[PDB]
């Protein structure tokens, strides 16, 4: 609600920007200095109207950051999501200010390692299916958790981030949007995008994309995946993955019964975040 | 079968292979000429070996070949289908000679003009529905009719390609095996491809994509399409087209009666070939 | 200069940011509106930011640009700039906006264009080169890229980032500008520190470099190797290939030789060229 | 030569053609069994629109390139041309399989590599351009992309089609080889006819590029505009940026400093380079 003015007053005042950690469509994410303490941040920086958009188009950008900002809120303050420690919001752009995650991406870390360890998963994983909890006891969806979501620090602490798709969603109550990335989506949400009278989907979605996570963690590759995308669905709604011989030879078979139970086609039938955390494979 | 040596002794000493027409992952399409009389043909270059594959997977490509092949001798003699002149089989390729089809793919002709009249669409969907008559007749389904796998010659003739996905129907016969265009798919292929309980496909879906190059030649943009795949897909299993006003505005009520007849969702409910060309579109 | 909080107030109180429409190595260029006219332009937002020596010599290069721009400002076919903000991190170039974007994309979409649209860029063209050559300035960069059209399809000369002043009688050495375009005198000199340099005669071989493809499609010289290239650039080595160049009248292929001359001193000037019969309506 | 059934016939009867490893402009490269032992190999397919002049030009260039390769086969690094089949429209060249395939692509997968692998590298490297030169010849293209691994991460150089013979006291001046890797004396004499030439100490000059590119991950000489990269070259203008040459030693940055020498006369040989504390242990 400032003018483009006041928002970039604000931000230059306070924040001195440093390198670009990261891009986007219509954002970048850059290292910045508080300037009057010297501590260190991230800013991201959205630009509102950088893309050519309908009057219609851009309203719904506008609600949906909107949505964003209110989630970032209410989550603030918990020890594995990422932290808004500030914002300069205006008309064009919007400044966010987080936590500076210095290991950067899970993904860039598993890209570099190729495969972690069971004791490396875990510690991730715990920490992942925690902030997975604590955003369904507040009646918040991610819809769209992957390692490209989980930003780490060099204690390799994690925090997941990038809420762009999150909603409330009342207890009783069905989504139907399709979002998040096509090799983490839940059956029940292909079902449901394909089928109109498929009846929606829940919180459940997430666990299963926290299946996607585990297996690929362990793996350095994904459980479901073709050169093409149409044959990944069926291979994602029959629940069609195997533990392959040559990568899944010395991993536990208490992470398989993990996996197996994250990795469930019946939403109904699937592991909760807070059964997930009493599962085995948490007691070291 | 031959050896490798005899197999490209005899395709080099008779034919002199020319400019690169067409492309794909484990061929090439060339112009060729046949030495002794200066006449053109085109030469598809078959390379079996060409891609690192487990024993396995090598024998489904050959067989897989075979499959075609023999398809391409039976039906060989059709004026609107594409003839296979000769063939050189060894282990390792097959040079497969056909007819040169100097203007082309119809999609690419389809760019050129934007839209054809219903004058040319009329002259093209006679000659499909008559192969596509004549292929069932004989009790094979083509499986990827779309105007890439149609061929033009100078004389605006065309001929049925790409057999690659065909295969032998006996009749009463239901397929489960989802390949083929995404956009060209008929609904019963899909809804078997997520309801296992689904009695499967038949001839139909040919029928399906004839009504899908039916609306594409005359709008230039096809009835199903979405940046997303998978919402395409729900437009394609709902049925869910329109003629809208701008490009279908001075278009006869005769030719979209014909489409809403091949866009049926119901297979049972849809035209045959042979009903298709009774259909008073094609009165001459 | 100013601190950024200050430049990047300045111009978004007086401009309101819009789409992009182009994107460089350290740069954007986005529509913009003067918020109290409602007037459109074009900003080109350079991120200094994105050693401390180094940034000054990109500072003082970017002052050398603006300051030619402000010079050139009024020309019917050159860029105007209509304002500009600097801080230690950021440039704001506010100017025309161009709204059917480069000669480059239209080219592009069009494959190759007519005798009858190529004369009118032209003219057009070699009008802006001996204006911005009376004012004792070499644009260095003349390619299709840095050639903006409006709805009128009337073109403005842009991208001046090495342009700069020449004293009549005074030559120049410093190597810059896109190798498909670069004159012999260019390749020659780079080299040979004895070589006395070049003038305002690499605007017309650059000149003649667009007006080859433009009616091409193609540019005259050009292959997958950028050294070999080279080789047919010092030694004029470029033809008219029978498919393209068929339907091309002589008197075009008369004007583009005399352009694609690698004695300098033989080449046409912008005035002569604009004398060249190609141009008689 | 040949017909082309009887260049095929003869290349297919003695190997079986398998899975394509590498792709060029007018050629591909397959994995190929023998059919008599079962041994694999690698063979590289030329195939041909050009004038009739030109058609034997590439012909005649091929024909240097297999001459060269027969003399040079039996070098532990250097790649072996097993056998060759000619025809009017084709060539066969069957060589040595390298399953670790080219130098370039291991350093994409590994980013930067170490000292202690370089070392090894640049050792086989150098001993392949000592033996090269001790036989008069000037291999013209030393780049990552023409050195070949195999499994026990052993080299062989490759890809001979600009490699010359040249009589000792003699000088070359064709442009030709990969830009960044060029030396300043190829640039000089390329544009200056009154050059005396270049020698052999091009290849070190080369050397000394692809050894800065295996530490660093990332050519010396490089810009987003090509004409400034060559600048960069013939001045030498390269530096060893804190991000990527922290925890690099001293040591391999003074042999790159001896090897990236602008003074043919002043840069080190391929038996110079050899003796340097580098490669002592
Ligand atoms: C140059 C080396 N790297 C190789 C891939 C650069 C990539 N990127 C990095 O290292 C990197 C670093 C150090 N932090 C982040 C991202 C964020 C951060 O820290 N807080 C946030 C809050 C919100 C958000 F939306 C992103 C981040 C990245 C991507
Ligand atoms: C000129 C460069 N282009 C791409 C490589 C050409 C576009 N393509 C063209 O003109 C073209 C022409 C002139 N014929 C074909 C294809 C076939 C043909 O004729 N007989 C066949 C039999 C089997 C088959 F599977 C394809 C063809 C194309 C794609
Ligand atoms: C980025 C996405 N699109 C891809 C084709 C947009 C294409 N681009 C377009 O349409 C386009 C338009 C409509 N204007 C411009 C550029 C400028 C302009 O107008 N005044 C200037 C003054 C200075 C300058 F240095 C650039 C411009 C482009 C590139
Ligand atoms: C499809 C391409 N891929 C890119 C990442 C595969 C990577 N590359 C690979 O697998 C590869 C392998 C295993 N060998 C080679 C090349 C040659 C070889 O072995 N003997 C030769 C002799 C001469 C020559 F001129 C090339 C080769 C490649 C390109």
């Amino acid at each position: 609600e400032l003018p483009d003015w006041a928002a970039a007053k604000e931000f230059y005042q306070k924040y001195d920007p440093k390198d670009v950690i990261g891009r986007g469509v219509s954002s970048v994410v850059r290292r910045c200095v508080h300037r009057a303490t010297g501590h260190e941040f991230a800013v991201k920086i959205m630009e509102v109207t950088a893309e050519r958009l309908s009057p219609e188009q851009l309203e719904e950008v506008r609600e949906a950051t909107r949505r964003e900002t209110h989630i970032l809120r209410q989550v603030a303050g918990h020890p594995h999501i990422i932290t808004l420690i500030d914002s300069y919001e205006s008309s064009s752009f919007m400044f966010l200010v987080f936590d500076l995650m210095r290991k950067g991406e899970l993904f860039d870390y598993l890209t570099e390692k190729v495969a972690l360890s069971e004791k490396e998963t875990r510690s991730i994983m715990r920490s992942l299916l925690e902030a997975v909890s604590f955003l369904h006891a507040n009646n918040i969806v991610h819809r769209d958790l992957k390692p490209e979501n989980i930003l780490l620090d060099d204690n390799m602490q994690i925090r997941l981030s990038d809420f762009g798709f999150s909603c409330h969603l009342e207890p009783g109550e069905k989504l139907r949007e399709l979002c998040g990335t096509p090799g983490y989506l839940a059956p029940e949400i292909l079902k449901c995008s394909m089928d109109e009278t498929h009846p929606g989907y829940g919180k459940e979605v997430d666990l299963w994309a926290c299946g996607v996570i585990l297996f690929t963690l362990l793996a350095g590759s994904p459980p479901f995946w073709h050169r093409r995308q149409i044959l990944m669905l069926r291979m994602i709604m029959e629940g069609q993955y195997q533990f392959s011989s040559p990568e899944w030879d010395d991993r536990s078979s208490t992470v398989k019964d993990l996996i197996s139970r994250l990795l469930q086609v019946d939403p109904e039938a699937r592991l909760t975040a807070e059964q997930a955390l009493q599962h085995p494979f948490f007691e070291r």
